[PDB]
């Protein structure tokens, strides 16, 4: 290094305190300096205070090393020697002073025989150093002390020896370590001087405060004394030795990934990390991958070495799942960090039940609860920042090649954090706050979910015990349907009945049914439970019979309690059996990231509240038939909640899915479909004909959206009766919205003769339009003009 | 195992820190490796830190085992010997350093007679290892340390000896255990360095917080140092050695239920558990029985061994109530767990009055209160 | 702590040196992360409880881990919006809470706020200040902080034009956030921001601010902000729109003076506490803030304007930060909005003579006379904020006599 040239060269003209300190490799740099010195300066062999005999003063080790150097010189090529012996023996017999339990008078006679008076070990050692300098043909002898991170008690002996014995011209001291450690040592030793019973007696806040300021002053002066500021050495870090974002990179160093790597194929060093991160996190080349790489370059240099070496050696292994490799390397390297945070230790239950609970725990200690599920490395501390990248690798590996597990991550993990913020934080002390979390976990089943629909059923209760402002049954992503026909209706408004709905429309509709058993056993039609249903029929199996009971689990009336803090489906099954196979072949080619999954949720969750407000205040008596943009009903709200999902997946997946290098969505102003399908009709489309000029399909690129848009479960909600706008203007999108959907799915969704009834019935919802919503007074009519 | 081939074979081309760590049977795998090594590498007999004399440094045991190996070789088929003795005696007389209550000046004269200067035990032991390697016709001597689950204090002496003495080419170290235990040991030792009255004085939340982050950094660096990540060994678990749901099952092993079992009628291993579970829980072949079996396959391998053996031996007994047999085996095997949870200890009041109260207690600590009476194995914890 | 103060002052001086984005960062995240806590979060808070309230205030504010300046300003809207009282108007510290539901019986032409009727840069400038807070009603705030946060986010993107494009889309897009846990059509505007960003890029490097300057710019700005939050609060009449006069105020006049409060605060302190010039060009005078008129702003620019010439200096070499801020296309639509311009015989003599001084600094002439004439009885000028109703605003009495 040029910095080691620094240290040598300033030491060289520093003799023509005298202690040089190096922050922080420390050991490698210290050894480099020792060498560069071999204009003469002697250098003692580097002393490691953590490896010395325990009860052995540093003066003993320094004197022994000096004795060996002096005697090795004295040997080659007697008058000088016995007068080196003289000082060695007298320093020895003067060395009881450092070790004794007490003074005994026999030591007075030792102090009266004869340049200052007495047996002061400082003087004797300084003459010993004068001896050594005369003998060795050197002026100054470099006593160099090695880092003490292992056991920093020995640092105190080092500091005291530097202060009392190595203070002399013939000695130049190079110490290294971390100045917080020496701060700690000195502060503790300064507190040691205060008398006992004084400390137990004066315990007012003022006394502790002034003694703190005071140990301040003493420790600070001690450190400015032993380690002069002008003599302190950089020892930069890695990120400083490489480029920041391409605008830097002084003295790049390169790492070697493969055995052959003939000193030319070395793929950089920033690269090796970027490539591990992008492969094992599934992150694309966006600013987020350079993000993770920047944080990981700031690591202790050994940690980066070990993680980057384990990853690539086991990768050579694999080629005679990259996220599995990166996850293993991160688990081992950041093992103490994750074991701190209380995350799952075991490998034998990595799975994803423990993954969601790990994310919840991380978010709990990272606080946040809003962007925490992103798992970005932004935290206060090194420990949680390491845990963030480790959990990102966990997500990338576990969710890879599975549409069910993707929806799982999305719902259980991220929702388990979002739902808690907006609907459970209004209650919560720290003892009380964690216990509220403890039940929120226990009730939510976070860490031990049976099924995604079970979580969504419990999510309905949590969401449904807080909202206000006229007490409508239009909650975040759901509608609370009336189940008692005791209310005087205008027009054709009436109950909800599952029997009037048929085939797939019934099956799609019944999946979203949710019953909560607080006291009234209501029924919610919720988008989450529909998403939970999709997750549950995404990884059942190749069977048709297994899909059958998979339906019966989500189809059946699912009933659950509020938390402790408030034949006829024959063709639809073949179709789900259809789409499941479609998912099965081609879900394996999906590598999502905590970024994509978190951002898909962010759009989806945001789009959800715009629907919960714009369509809230549009429930008129004649708002049914939903023919227009300013008329809304229970069918339009749900359709746009489903469309909010699909749009959220389409957008972020066009942005943050590592299956394609680039976006097909374009540089545009990006909105969500709330009251119309302007934005959705759009992005599909602009992507639609770009795919052709790029010679790509919805398969190879945008897999997750393709599988979701092709789900028979979703289709009835897409174009429900009374959820389709019927304006001359509005139709030009919606008819042209239909074509694009058919072209992606591969089968044409509704017949014209089914399309005509919509805009002027199996696989289409026809009974939700006129289903009354709680709190919706339905007494007013739509505005004119 | 192919994994033991792993450990041997990477050790083989690891000499052409240097410490290999194995998670976790640990003892059986360690012994297998010691053997597979017998291209020469010497291997010391496996050291169990929990069975050594108490106050005895690991260096003493390592040096004694090396002395026996070297002298057993030196005996068959003198110039070399007294110069092995030389280093043994000088290492000895340099061994007061590890044990002394304090330093006494008489030890200075011991440090001034004569390649670095002094009586540093590291150097003397490294020359002792050079001695042994020259004598034994080997390059590196495998110091292999056994698991410490019984009493993990001795792990600290092991770690310090690895750091200060076994750091040398002529030595390759294979340690095993659970890295949480060593994390604990190192963190406690790091907290030991903070001065007393400092700890009793600075007790703001910020001070504890930063000292926690700090003992973090130190403990983590210590472990990345002594146990390099690239050198850490799998030691999978049972469920990984068998099928998940029929879509896996690499190197199935089989268990034997009956005395005769002529190595062909042995009814699998996943089966034996599935059949105990289905008989003693009355569960049918639904996903719930495969459930219970999956959880029980993830157990410490000894626990599964003992429960599965008690059940079937007492079953042979019964045929010259299966749920009674499985219940007895589970009570004995999971005895510490149930005694933790406060459930009924006694057998003489199993009955069902205590059963309902046991379920209520379990549900209380499992929280839940909604699916808890299902008694499915879904909880936070192993217990 | 006295030593820590000088150390942190050095940190501020080094980090904010040669960067207009980082200057706005310091100003907003650091200083605002303190004032906002005082006036809107201290009313809740024991020491154990007090620190934990701080801990979330940090965590929610993103202090120490902000992504973007606009993100902080979005979160600042929620914090400011869960305390005020006294007739419950949507005229908060530096913001206006606009009605988003057209369910209220209006006098005159009062109606909603719509982003679609605003065009080009006026839309882009207007949409940057949009802020949605998702407690239970998902309101929409037009806030000066988010506009300042927007400027910070398009000050250090890069030389690209495409990077500016998505930089817009991040701040332009509806930004929605939660209350704390304690309660094609923009084509030419982009070239212009691309314009002004280059202008910033060449000459922001010559800006060395201090914790004193940044703190004092905030002090004036923060103070000027509450005078606007009170003087213009009690002037929302039914015919107060068109803002033709000094005692008539609307949603456009409040915002214009909030923007003018910023620019005046920067101009004054930077004439006093910027180490690029040895001396002040502002003069030894009695120093006020433009609250209900531009007497004071028209003034100081000007007295500095012709001193610069006798001193042979320009707005470039001296007063860089104000020059870059006043030349920002994002700010210009708020400077002379429809219904925010006083139209009295007396009041115009400043405002017409206020316009000239601005053009002469920026280097391009801001509004055509034929755009100026319509103002004093449309792209790059806000024309829809005047008649946008404010929550709580009575809007029943029109300029109550005496």
């Amino acid at each position: 290094k040029s910095l080691r040239d620094q240290l040598v060269e300033s030491i060289r003209n520093s003799i023509a305190r005298n202690v040089f300190f190096v922050d922080g490799g420390k050991t490698t740099f210290i050894n480099s300096v020792v060498k560069s010195l071999n204009v003469n300066i002697k250098c003692l062999p580097t002393i490691d205070p953590t490896k010395l005999p325990r009860h052995e003063p540093i003066l003993v080790t320094v004197t022994a090393r000096l004795n060996k150097m002096v005697s090795d010189k004295l040997k080659g090529y007697r008058k000088q020697k016995e007068q080196w012996q003289n000082h060695l023996a007298q320093l020895q017999r003067g060395l009881h002073l450092l070790t004794d339990k007490e003074y005994k008078p026999e030591y007075f006679s030792d102090a009266l025989k004869l340049s200052i008076g007495g047996q002061d070990l400082s003087e004797i050692f300084e003459e010993l150093v004068k001896r050594a300098c005369e003998i060795l043909d050197c002026k100054a002898i470099l006593i160099t002390f090695d880092d003490i991170d292992t056991q920093f008690d020995a640092g105190w002996d080092v500091l005291e020896s530097i202060r009392k014995f190595f203070n002399s011209r013939k000695l130049v001291v190079v110490a290294t370590g971390d100045l917080r450690l020496y701060s700690q040592l000195i502060r503790g030793k300064q507190y040691e001087n205060y008398s006992k019973t004084l400390l137990e007696q004066e315990k007012e806040s003022v006394r502790l405060a002034e003694r703190g300021y005071m140990v301040e002053h003493l420790e600070q002066q001690y450190l400015l004394k032993l380690f002069p500021v002008q003599k302190r050495i950089q020892l930069k870090t890695m990120l400083q030795l490489v480029g920041e974002k391409g605008k830097a990179g002084k003295e790049e160093i390169k790492v070697k990934t493969e055995p052959s790597m003939q000193d030319i194929d070395a793929i950089d060093v920033r690269q090796a990390i970027g490539d591990a991160v992008r492969e094992g996190l599934n992150l694309r080349e966006g600013s987020d991958a350079d993000m993770y790489v920047n944080e990981l370059l700031k690591q202790p240099v050994r940690l980066l070495m070990q993680v980057l070496q384990d990853f690539y050696t086991k990768k050579y292994h694999a080629t005679s799942s990259v996220p599995n490799l990166l996850r293993n390397a991160l688990y081992g390297s950041m093992l103490s960090n994750i074991y701190r945070a209380g995350l799952n230790y075991e490998q034998h239950r990595f799975g994803m039940d423990s993954l969601c609970k790990d994310i919840f725990t991380y978010v709990k200690q990272d606080r946040d609860f809003n962007t925490g599920f992103y798992l970005r490395p932004q935290s206060e501390s090194e420990a949680l920042r390491n845990c963030s990248i480790y959990l990102a690798s966990q997500v990338s590996e576990n969710c890879q090649g599975s549409l069910s597990k993707f929806l799982q991550m999305l719902l259980v993990g991220c929702g388990s954090v979002s739902i808690f913020n907006q609907f459970v934080t209004e209650l919560a002390d720290r003892e009380k706050f964690e216990q509220l979390i403890s039940e929120y976990v226990a009730y939510m089943s976070v860490g031990r979910i049976e099924s995604a629909s079970h979580w969504a059923n419990r999510c309905c209760a949590v969401v449904a015990n807080s909202p206000n402002d006229e007490k409508i049954g239009v909650f975040l992503g759901m509608v609370q349907l009336n189940r008692k026909s005791r209310q005087n209706m205008p027009e054709g408004y009436k109950k909800f009945n599952i029997d009037t709905e048929n085939g797939l429309a019934k099956a799609a509709m019944a999946s979203s049914l949710s019953t909560v058993a607080s006291n009234n056993l209501m029924d919610f039609c919720s988008v989450f439970n529909l998403i939970g249903a999709i997750a549950d029929i995404s990884a059942c199996r190749c069977e048709r019979s297994a899909i059958t009971n998979a339906f019966n689990k989500v189809i059946a009336q699912t009933t659950c309690i509020v938390p402790p803090w408030s034949t006829e489906f024959s063709d639809a099954i073949t179709k789900v059996e259809q789409w499941l196979k479609n998912v099965n072949e081609i879900e394996i080619g999906i590598r999502p990231s905590a970024l994509l999954i978190g951002k898909v949720w962010s759009r989806f969750y945001f789009n959800l509240n715009n629907v919960a407000d714009q369509h809230k205040t549009r429930l008129y008596r004649n708002a049914e038939h939903g023919r227009m943009a300013s008329q809304s009903n229970a069918a339009k709200i749900m359709r746009f909640n489903v469309l909010a999902f699909l749009h959220a997946v389409l957008v972020e997946e066009s942005l943050y899915h590592s299956v394609s290098d680039r976006e097909y969505i374009g540089e545009g102003l990006r909105l969500n479909p709330v009251t119309s399908v302007d934005e959705f009709e759009k992005k599909i489309k602009i992507i639609g004909e770009k795919l052709k000029a790029d010679n790509k399909t919805w398969k190879n690129t945008h897999p997750l959206f393709f599988l979701l848009i092709s789900c028979p479960i979703l289709h009835p909600f897409i174009f429900p009766i009374g959820g389709i706008n019927c304006s001359v203007k509005a139709l030009n999108k919606e008819t042209s919205f239909n074509k694009l959907i058919d072209e992606i799915v591969g089968d044409k969704l509704l017949s014209d003769e089914e399309w005509d009834y919509l805009t002027k019935f199996q696989n289409t919802i026809t009974s939700l339009n006129s289903s009354t919503i709680v709190g919706a007074s339905y007494d007013k009519d739509t505005p004119a003009r």
